[PDB]
């Protein structure tokens, strides 16, 4: 067969049987094969045996001349950083994000921390491990230890104007992972009133696996916020690329309607620019863009294609419903640091509680959220979708799955890059109750 660990964004697997520390040697040494010349930036996540994986590719690279910056414990962004800061080759995170305890796995980018993907290098890299056998060499290069993170925090707090910030009460939630540590470094260079919880990096997860969108982690942040007042909460996964909001009522909010917050506030900042967003929903990032003066950009969904559309059009600004944000300044790379920041400046400049910022556009374009099925025929199943609305005639889109426009109500439907699975997303021009009858009718054709 092959590797079952290289997927096609990244390698995650269960160790020691997918993924380890001999693998891990092979992947820096056919790594170093791929990449243009210089050195490679190493990180790694609070997961106990991410050390031992970075150590092993640190060991693979050095033997193939690649000089190694590590720079510690760090989020997956302050790979992408520094990757792209310093100049590197490449740069590797070792990350497990929220795959079970005996699971790791790998983020792998080129210079100018552009993706390394299936297609793009990531197979290449597979085979190249797959029938490498030969003994491991000797290092040929050295190792810096980089630990000062002060271009990263200056790069961060670039995004906001520190003079217009007000003494916000923040909930943060690191939820044992590693972003409490970046948190507390911005902590003296911002007014906030921060309330932590579940701070400390743990890879033990005494509190569970971080993932805020698990329903009872939801609600420790959702928690936090209403007991102590806060104007809102912010919470992370464990390599603290995604991010999580929560209003003053400790209401979740739906990651679709950041996109269009989050384009608004960059817009503010450069005029006229493009906005890259995916195809699952669309309608209120199109408006607000648009509102906003910049041009909105249809992508298909996943990081590496929106990082390359972005690329190609000079975009100010990437973002996917699902908790994804991406920005020109920052290398094209996604952060879960720099969206917060800029909502906590939208709210103390605006003088609106992020509830109101959100409240009127999510009543405007009410969605599903994305619901996923698991079937037993994907082809056949869409297939049933689209057979019992050809006679309404929809408008056809193809950029990713299949996206139909009705007028009063779109969805879109796709097979995951990452999972066998269906997933279903459908919003409505201000129509509640279309929204649930359609997304009752389409789950019902999907289980059929
Ligand atoms: O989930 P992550 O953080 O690894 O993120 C990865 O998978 C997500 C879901 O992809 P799909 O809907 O095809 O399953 C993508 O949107 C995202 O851009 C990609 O980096
Ligand atoms: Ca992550």
């Amino acid at each position: 067969m092959t590797l079952p660990a290289f997927k096609a964004y990244d390698i995650r697997g269960r160790v020691p049987d997918e993924l380890n520390e001999d693998l891990a040697r092979r992947i820096g040494v056919a790594l170093a094969a791929q990449l243009d010349q210089g050195p490679v930036v190493l990180g790694h996540d609070v997961r106990l045996a991410s050390p031992a994986l970075q150590e092993a590719l640190s060991a693979g690279l050095r033997a193939s001349g690649r000089d190694v910056i590590d720079i510690g414990l760090c989020g997956t962004e302050e790979v992408y950083f520094q990757t792209d800061y310093l100049k590197a080759a490449g740069g590797v995170m070792v990350t497990a994000s929220h795959n079970p305890m005996d699971y790791n796995g790998m983020k792998l980018v080129r210079e100018q921390a552009r993706p390394i993907s299936s297609d793009t290098g990531l197979f290449a890299i597979r085979d190249t491990v797959a029938a490498d056998t030969a003994a491991p060499g000797e290092p040929t290069a050295s190792e810096q230890s980089r630990t000062d993170k002060t271009a990263y925090l200056e790069h961060l707090l670039s995004y906001v104007d520190r003079s217009t910030l007000k003494p916000l009460k923040l909930v943060v939630n690191a939820g044992n992972g590693g972003a409490g540590l970046i948190v507390d470094l911005l902590a003296p260079h911002l007014p906030f009133e921060f309330v932590r919880v579940f701070h400390e990096p743990d890879g033990n997860f005494p509190n569970g696996i971080p993932n805020p969108l698990l329903p009872e982690n939801r609600d420790a942040t959702a928690k936090a916020v209403k007991d102590n007042g806060a104007d809102f909460g912010i919470a992370w996964d464990g390599d603290f690329d995604r991010c999580f909001f929560f209003d003053h009522t400790g209401r979740f909010i739906e990651g679709y309607y950041l996109v269009g917050l989050l384009a608004q506030a960059i817009l503010a900042k450069q005029p006229g620019g493009k906005v890259v967003h995916d195809p699952r929903l669309t309608w209120n990032t199109v408006e607000q863009v648009e509102e906003a003066g910049g041009i909105p950009v249809l992508c298909k969904s996943g990081h590496a294609f929106i990082k390359e559309k972005m690329r190609s059009e000079n975009a100010v600004y990437g973002g996917e419903m699902s908790a994804h944000h991406y920005f020109r300044e920052f290398a094209y790379a996604d952060s879960g640091m720099i969206p917060w920041l800029l909502i906590a400046e939208l709210v103390s400049q605006s003088g609106r509680s992020l509830a109101d910022l959100v409240e009127a556009r999510m009543q405007k374009f009410p969605c599903s959220g994305e619901i996923n099925f698991k079937v037993a025929d994907a082809k056949a199943s869409v297939a049933r979708v689209m057979e019992h609305y050809a006679s309404l005639s929809p408008e056809l889109d193809y950029t990713d799955g299949i996206s139909a426009d009705f007028g009063q109500w779109r969805f879109n439907l796709r097979s995951s890059n990452t999972e066998p699975l269906l997933r279903l997303n459908v919003e409505t021009r201000g129509d509640a109750a279309l929204l649930e009858t359609r997304t009752q009718e389409i789950s019902n054709l999907l289980r059929g």
